[PDB]
């Protein structure tokens, strides 16, 4: 085709909630390109809704966000660079994206996947049984466990037994926390016990230790 348009190789994009992030869409075109008489639009769709609905249009003489703060600069289209900047990215902007260009009379869109993680924060409930709460967490899914290393063996053992994982639960913000529950008694002195929480979010897993 004479005009192209290029999305994130693979089709996905990952973004921690809340950072601005730019969804790339770059212009190929094997003509001069008059960029101000063509035209740009970003549409965005939920992954579970076929409802589609404009996020930017952009035309030579004007531009409408239509999703505060959403941007393509006039700037970056002088490289053919078409990006959408979306400052503080919402957990409900996760979906597919569209970039559609137009140059009378060709057209060329392109798509990309966002999805957007936030990770959990861990904290010890150790007031017989003892706790770990991960919170604010997404996607629900999270392996919770435990570890423990003792004197006599110096490197962490995996506990399977006595540990009871309760529900993921919602949050109001569209998140999530899980508790997960340790129950020991018969113990060495001196062995530290570890609540291990490993999510997609995280580029290494969260460990919270106590000892008793
Ligand atoms: C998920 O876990 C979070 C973190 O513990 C809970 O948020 C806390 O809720 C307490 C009780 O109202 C507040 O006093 C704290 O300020 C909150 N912590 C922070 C800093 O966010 C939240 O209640 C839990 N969600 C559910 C569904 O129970
Ligand atoms: C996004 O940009 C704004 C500037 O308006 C800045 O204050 C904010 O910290 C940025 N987000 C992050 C966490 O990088
Ligand atoms: C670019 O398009 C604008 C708006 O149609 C026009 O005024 C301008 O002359 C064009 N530039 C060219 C083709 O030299
Ligand atoms: C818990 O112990 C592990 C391994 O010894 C360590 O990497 C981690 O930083 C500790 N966590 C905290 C909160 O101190």
């Amino acid at each position: 085709a004479d005009l192209k348009v290029e999305m994130m190789a693979g089709g996905t994009q990952i973004t921690p909630l809340n950072d601005n992030v730019t969804i790339f869409c770059n212009i190929f075109y094997s003509q001069p390109l008059n960029i101000t008489s063509m035209g740009i639009t970003w549409f965005w769709k939920s992954l579970t809704f076929d409802k589609e609905v404009k996020v930017f249009e952009f035309f030579g003489d004007h531009q409408e966000a239509f999703r505060p703060g959403a941007i393509v600069s006039p700037w970056r289209l002088k490289s053919g660079d078409a990006s959408l900047r979306l400052p503080g990215i919402q957990l409900e902007e996760a979906g597919e994206y569209r970039c559609e260009v137009v140059v009378t009379p060709l057209k060329a869109q392109g798509t990309v996947q966002l999805e957007v993680v936030a990770s959990p924060a861990s904290r010890l409930l150790l007031d017989d049984k003892y706790m770990c709460e991960s919170s604010g967490f997404y996607p629900e899914a999270i392996n919770i466990t435990w570890e423990k290393q003792t004197q006599k063996f110096p490197h962490p053992i995996e506990i399977s037994e006595d540990v009871i994982t309760g529900p993921t639960i919602k949050n109001m913000d569209g998140t999530f926390n899980v508790t997960s529950c340790l129950k020991l008694n018969q113990e060495d002195p001196g062995t530290v016990y570890q609540c291990v929480v490993r999510h997609a979010s995280l580029h290494t897993p969260l460990r919270s230790n106590f000892t008793l």
